[PDB]
Order: structure tokens, then sequence, then C-alpha cells
DNA sequence: CCCCCCCCTATCGAATCCGTCTAAAGTTA
DNA sequence: TAACTTTAGACGGATTCGATA
């Protein structure tokens, strides 16, 4: 795991400076080593000499140089993937949701995004040999659609206990964009004490549709969204967790020659499109069956799979 | 290749001055000869007389005068071009990616920038008669989307061995703009010992969108980006490698100007527009096919070509 | 042609003073006659009495008095103009590029500055009755985008010999502002022996953007630019060559008053604005067609024209 | 041949683009 | 017992420094 920030104290830094860094938002040596000088300067009690000394001391404990592709391949071969509860989706994703990156799921209503989030929140607590991540879960809720009964129903299927499954989920509700960004600092503070395997934001872009209204507020909205996504990436790199965000759709009214993937576009613009690593397009099939399509990925071919929303969570279609 | 800076000691320079120069970031005689006097002055242990003597000796060791266009033509006729793995793109570029200059590829998401980067990283190790550059590769990664399995697939396509292909790639991950600029000094130090042929930065402008937010920081952002591009150009000139960078896009919301010409504009502004030599525009086609268009070039006419992203890298569309 | 500085020996000047002046950078009687006293004083081996004697002899050898406007009209009616390869541009400029003055072309990327420079470099060698200048071309390259194949294409278009066209062009690459200024002394040295007709600097302000960074270095940058422009003007006056330089653009990010048309401004400021005699503004049209506009001139009305970039250089739009 | 002091002046020189949103409407035995 | 097409508007935003005889 990451090294606590207290190591800098014996590395040769004043305890007051470490305290100031702690209230700034940094809680590990890695978080300090990943920040630019201008971010540390903004702290009231930090001067240029203090900043460069802190950066030089932090750079010794964290490797930030060159390496080979063989070492990276060996390190990545030991990464953890979390099963989704459906064999078809697992085969489509070649194992399940990866850790250390950002995954995004978008689609129209009743397509099964909250259901997948609930199933993953339950599943991330299984032992590794059974397909789990063996950790706790964090659930930042934006719309107000969190239902623990679905968690209990999913936990019943895998033969776990309901009480300690509900004990391992942390829930928070965000009421505006400022609160949504503020919750991430407390999330970073919490992750040093225990071990977390998953962090869920649902929905990521729901409040930006209303907080910033017209074309006159577009640039500020995009800048705020970019800052939020950068913080999410920093958390994923620092703690090695899996981040799953949820998006919405918008219509195309120009009536031009676009008939593939329907006149549906995910909201957020180019910012969220470039930031995300994997994008999944969710569509409705027949009855309780849905269709999942690989929309964007650096290593996964474009394909399709079929799953269903059963009484015990997300599972294969019963035919 | 370039001359090591140790020759200045024989030319009559104190070894301590050479050590100071190496600590500053100059590892070859060419890097010293190309630097202005005010850059050498900034070093703590160098005076005006020492700078003048060093510059005089370096100029004595490097040809920096007038020549004839016939000699330039003869020298350029022996340049090395690296194939992209697609016949259509090779015909469009009249041979492939050209060393000694900066090439930029931009477009929206899943258009194929990272796939082309992986294919080039594998291909730059082929023998010259087979379309390669016969050298190692350097991959500075910004977003966290490096996947060695794609490298293994592309290597399997060409019949090479996976192990040494992975051994011949150097990987580094940048976490901020300062770290991204800092990695170039280590790259310059590395390139003296072994022969390289390609250097990928992907993405080159991803961290600038978030490190500097508003209009109040535009000037500093542009200055930092200009300095980074100048360092890249100096590396390309000194070592004769091919530099390939990757860019993103921004929307035009001003109104009903222009026409339906895909109102997407690359980011970076006039600095990156003027600095780049060749610019490639990537567009999404149908299925797995993509379209590449020549956006800017001093010797290549505007045209288009089609390629596909197959299971073994970038190649021609199978129709 | 100008009188070589060796003529002063017959006027009562020691060879020591003559070679000291030559080492200083003076190679003709006109150069000495136009220089102020303090410039001669700055030379180590020249005292005040020697400087006064040299100035008196030079003023004897060179006419520096009052004349009438009819004589000026008669001498100006014999001026030489070089065609640009396009009939409409020649009509706009009323003959072509004038010798003895400084012309500046600016615009954004792929607007056709380098193509025009290549076309002019080939064209300046045609016979006078064909629209040429009957001389050699000097090309000072700053960015590294010199391609002799375009020269070969234009020479093939005009039915010349490619070998001779390539042989009659002198090429030099500049790496910093100091080198850019230092190359002018060698240019002045070479212009004495052979008859040159064109001097191209492309780009003139590319290195000034990165060599001097912020507002703290504005004054030194502007003074260096002013000295460079003054030396260019001295060369144009002394040898009667045509001086064509290239500029870049910068965005305007405030004050939407009379600026909604085009928020593009050339760089360099009032120094280059006042120094330049004629300024041309290039725009992007449709396809391969571009638009040229008169931005500043002492004798030409403000108008517009249209040209195109073809496979054989700059020509007329094929409609 | 002898023994002690006086006083400021004058401005220069521009840079740097960003960021998408919004579905509607039945018809003809 | 089936096959059928058109439609248009909308805006705001901020900061930067050195140079002498
Ligand atoms: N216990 C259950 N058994 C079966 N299906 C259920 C159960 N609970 C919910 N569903 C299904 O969940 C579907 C809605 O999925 P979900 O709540 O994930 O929507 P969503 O994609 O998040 O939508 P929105 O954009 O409105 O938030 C419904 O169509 C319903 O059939
Ligand atoms: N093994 C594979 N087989 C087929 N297609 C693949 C494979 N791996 C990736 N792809 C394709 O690669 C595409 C994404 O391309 P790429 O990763 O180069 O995007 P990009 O241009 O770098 O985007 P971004 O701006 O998100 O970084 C996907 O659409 C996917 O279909
Ligand atoms: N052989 C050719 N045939 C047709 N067009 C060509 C040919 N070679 C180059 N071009 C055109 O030249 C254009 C670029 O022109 P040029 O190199 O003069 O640009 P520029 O304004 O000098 O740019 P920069 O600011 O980057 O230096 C491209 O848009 C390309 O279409
Ligand atoms: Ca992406
Ligand atoms: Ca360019
Ligand atoms: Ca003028
Ligand atoms: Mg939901
Ligand atoms: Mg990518
Ligand atoms: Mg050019």
């Amino acid at each position: 795991g990451p090294q606590p920030i207290s190591r800098l104290e014996q590395c040769g830094i004043n305890a007051n400076d470490v305290k100031k860094l702690e209230e700034a938002g940094f809680h590990t040596v890695e978080a300090v080593a990943y920040a630019p000088k201008k971010e540390l300067i903004n702290i009231k009690g930090i001067s240029e000499a203090k900043a460069d000394k802190i950066l030089a001391e932090a750079a010794k404990l964290v490797p930030m140089g060159f390496t080979t592709a063989t070492e990276f391949h060996q390190r990545r071969s030991e990464i953890i993937q979390i099963t989704t509860g459906s064999k078809e989706l697992d085969k489509l994703l070649q194992g399940g949701i990866e850790t250390g990156s950002i995954t995004e799921m978008f689609g129209e209503f009743r397509t099964g995004k909250t259901q997948i989030c609930h199933t993953l929140a339950v599943t991330c607590q299984l032992p590794i040999d059974r397909g789990g991540g063996e950790g706790k879960a964090m659930y930042i809720d934006t719309e107000g659609t969190f239902r623990p009964e679905r968690l209990l129903a999913v936990a019943e299927r895998y033969g776990l206990s309901g009480s300690d499954v509900l004990d391992n989920v942390a829930y928070a509700r965000a009421f505006n964009t400022d609160h949504q960004t503020q919750l991430l600092y407390q999330a970073s503070a919490m992750m040093v004490e225990s071990r977390y395997a998953l962090l869920i934001v649902d929905s990521a872009t729901a409040l930006y549709r209303t907080d910033y209204s017209g074309r006159g507020e577009l640039s500020a909205r995009q800048m705020h969204l970019a800052r939020f996504l950068r913080m999410l990436l920093r958390l994923a790199d620092e703690f090695g967790v899996a981040v799953v965000i949820t998006n919405q759709v918008v219509a195309q009214v120009d009536g031009a020659a676009m008939f593939a993937a329907d006149p549906k576009k995910p909201i957020g613009g180019n910012i969220i499109a470039h930031a995300s690593t994997t994008r999944l397009y969710l569509r409705k099939g027949r009855g309780e069956t849905r269709i999942c399509k690989i929309y964007d990925s650096p290593c996964l071919p474009e394909a399709e799979a079929m799953f269903a929303i059963n009484a015990d969570g997300v599972g294969d279609a019963k035919d």
C-alpha cells in the first residue's frame, strides 16, 4: 500500500509543514510526489525553499524514472479484475472491471446502470480466487437512488452474510457540484486506514446539467468537470482502486445522416471522452435482457454481449 | 552520431566546467554549440569569459556556416522513413513517418492514435530494408494507456520475438507538466549510450488542460508549452530521432460560421500549430475503418487514405 | 555594385586600419560612409583622429547631399521587380517584389508562406525581361522546413535546369538569435564577390518567442530585434537586394470591439510594424486557394487577390 | 616663499485562446 | 390486406516585470 505522509517527518521536514500538507489534502508520500510546485506554493505557510525541499525529499521515496516494458508487463500481469456477475460480460471484458483506471457506462433510462453498480458493490468483497477484489466499497450518490435491499438480494446469492456485507459499504450523498468535489478529500482521507477495492460515482454528470445552464456557462462547467476527473485519476493511481462512473445521453436534432448507434450521444463533451479509459454502451433488448457494447478501449475489440437483470442482481439471460 | 562532451576537455576546458555542463543538461558537443550565451551564463559556476571560450571551442568543433542546396539535397536523400504497417498510409506519406522532425496526430476519441503509437513502437525495430529504423523506442505516457499485449500481437504479426521486443522499449509515466519536462533530461542522458530511433509522447497536451485552468493562466501555459516543444525540437535535431506527439480536440460553439466541416479544432493554439511540421487528422469511418487526412505539410499535398484497426495492430482494411 | 573597402588605401589609410575595419564587419566604402562615429570608436585599434580621417575620406568617395525629386524619380523608374508566379498577385503588387526595401508576409499555419518563399527563390534567377532579377538567392532557415524538391518542381515548370537552380541557392540554418544575427556578417562578406538579388529570412521572429520568455525580458528582446532589423536595412541599402521576411500571429483574447472580424495580430510589435515597408496578409480560402491582402504600403491602395498552391509552386487558381 | 576647496542626468518595452446543447409530430377503407 | 418526412436556434470568460552608466 501507499506510504503514510509521516515518513517525511523523519525524512527531515518540520511537523508543522506536514500538518499543513495534511490539511491541504495530501495524506501520503505518493500524493506529494505527484503534485506540481505551483500546487504546493498555494499553501499559505509554504515558501519556494520549503516547496523544493519537500519535493526533493519526497522524490527519494517514490520511483519516478524510466524502466523497461518487461517490468511493466510483469507488474500488470498481477492486476486484479472484478467479476460483474455475468459470464457473458466477463468474457466480453476478458475478466471483468480492471483496477487503477476509470470505466464509464452510459445509456438511456432503465438500461441497468444502477443495477450494475449495486452488483459490483456487493461483488468487490469476494475472495480473489472467487473473482472478487477482497476489499470494501465506496458509493457516492448523486441522484438519490441507493437501495440496500438490492445489495442484500445479491449477497444472498453468493452465500455471504447480509450484515457484514452492509457493514463494508460507505455511502455519501452529494447535493451540488461543490459538495461532489469536496467529498473526494474525505474519501482520500478514509482510504489510508482501511483497504478499498472500488469507488462508485453515480451519476458523475447529473448535477452539471443544472448547475450550469446555458452556453454562457459552458467553459466554467467544463473546467470544473476536468478538475473532478483529474482528482479521480489521482485517487485511482494513488490507492490502486477501480473507479466506475455513470453518464447520461442527449439527442441529436440536426437530422443529418447519422443512423448508427441511434441519435444518442453521451453528455460531457470531449473532456469526459478523452479522460475515460473504457466506455460501455448499454441498450435494451427484450423483456429483462439487455445488450452491452464496447464503445472505447485501448485493448478490447469492439463486440457485443447480452445479459439480464434478475431478482438476484445482474446475471446471464435465462433462456 | 553525436560527439560526447568529453572532447571539450581535450580542447582545453577544465574538467570541473565539463561536470557543471553535464549537471546542467548538456551531454554532447552539439547541445553546447546550439545554446545561446545567456543560457550558459545562468549556470552558477560559469562566467562570461568561460562561456565565450566554451562557445568558441564548440563552434570550432561543429559546422555552423553557409552551404549549398545541392549538398542539402544529397544529405536529405539518405533520410530514414518508418512504415506505419498500412500500405495506404505509406503511399499517402510517400514512405512513412520521417525522422528528424515532429509529427502530430489529432482527432476525437477511439480514432486510433494510441494504436498507431503501439504499431510504430513495434515497427521501429525492423531492419532498414524491411521498412524499419533499426533502433530502440522510447514511450513517455501521460494518460496511463500503455498495453504491452498490443506490442506482443504486432510483434507476432512480423515474426519477431516478444521478449527482446519488450526489452527494447523504454517506458516512463508523467504525472504533471513539471515531471513531463524533467523526463527529457534523463531521455537525453539515455540516448547517448544506446541508439534510439523513435520517441512517443502521448498525450503531449493532456496535462495542460488541467494544470492551468482559466484565461488568467493562458500566457504561462503557452510559455511552458513552447519551452517543452523547443526541447523536443532540440532532441530531434541533435540525435536524429523521429518525434511523434498526440493531440486532442475542442469544439467551436461560436455559431453558424464556416460549414459542415466537422467543427473540431486541435488544442494548443498558434504555438503548437506553428511548431509542428506534419499534422495528421484522424476520423471515424464505418465499423473498424478510419480515414486519415493531411492537415499541414511543407511538401505533401492534401489527400486522404483509409486504414483499419485489426487484431494485430494497424493495417489495411480487409474488404 | 558597391566599391570595395580596399579603395580607401589609396586615400591615405594604413592596411592595419583597413583589415581592422574588415574584421569589424565593414567590406565596402558605403558601409563605412553610413556608419556613425561611435561605431568606429568601438573598434580597439581605431582612435578618434583616425575615425575622423576615415569618415572624411568616405564622405569624399560617396555622395551624401541634397538632390532634386526629378533625379530621384529617374533613378526609381529603373527599379527591378520580381514576379511571384501568379498573374493576379503581380497585378495587385503592380509588378512584383521591389528591391531595396523590406517586405513582410504574415499569417497562420498552412497559409503558404514557405511555398511563396520557395517560388521566389527559384524565380529570382530568371532573365529581367521574363520577370526575374538575374542573380542568386540566399535562404536563411530558422524552423527547418527547407525542401529542395519544391525548388526542382518550380524549375521544371519554368523550363530551367534543376542542377543550376540548386547550385545557385545558398542555405543556412540558425539555431538561436545570436547565430541568426551572426550569420548576417558572413552574408555581407559573400555578397561582395557575387551578385545576389534576394535574401529570405524564414522565420524572422520564430526564435524570439522562446529565447525570451516573459514580460521581464521584453525590453532586451525588442532591442535585439531592432538591431537585427537595422542591420537588414543596412544590407538592403548597401547591396540593392530584395529582403523578404516571414512573421507569425498571436490571438487577441479580450476587447470584442472592431475585433470580431479577425482576432489575429502579427508578433513583434511597433518595432517590426514601423521597420517594415510593405506588409502582406495571407488567409485560407477553399481547397488549395488562398487570399492575399495589402496591409500596409506607402504607394499601393488596399486591395485583395486570390492565388493557389499547385504541384509546381504558387500559381493562379484553376477555375 | 607661506595655506586651503566642486558637482547630477535621463525612459523603455507587448503577450496569450477556451468550451457543446437541445426531440417533435398520425394517416388513410 | 402497408407504406409514408420534414423541421433551428443559442455567449460568455483575466492575468503577467524587469533593465545603468
Ligand atoms: N428486483 C428487481 N427485479 C427485477 N428487475 C428489477 C428489479 N429492480 C429493478 N429492476 C429493473 O431495473 C430497471 C431499471 O434499472 P436502473 O435502475 O439501473 O436504471 P438506470 O439505467 O440507472 O436509469 P436512470 O437513468 O433512470 O437512472 C427496471 O427496468 C426494472 O425492470
Ligand atoms: N485488439 C483489438 N482489436 C480490435 N480493435 C481494437 C483492439 N484494441 C483496441 N481496439 C480498438 O481501438 C479503439 C480505440 O483506439 P485508441 O485506443 O487508439 O483511441 P485514441 O484515439 O487514443 O483515444 P483517446 O482520446 O481516448 O485516447 C476502439 O474503438 C477499439 O475498437
Ligand atoms: N506538393 C504539394 N502540392 C499541393 N499542396 C502542397 C504541396 N506541398 C505542400 N502543399 C500545401 O502546403 C500547405 C502548407 O504551406 P506552407 O508550408 O507554406 O505553410 P506555412 O504557412 O509556411 O506554415 P508554418 O506556419 O507551419 O511554417 C499545406 O496546406 C499543403 O496543402
Ligand atoms: Ca478515452
Ligand atoms: Ca506548422
Ligand atoms: Ca511600416
Ligand atoms: Mg440510475
Ligand atoms: Mg489514447
Ligand atoms: Mg512554414
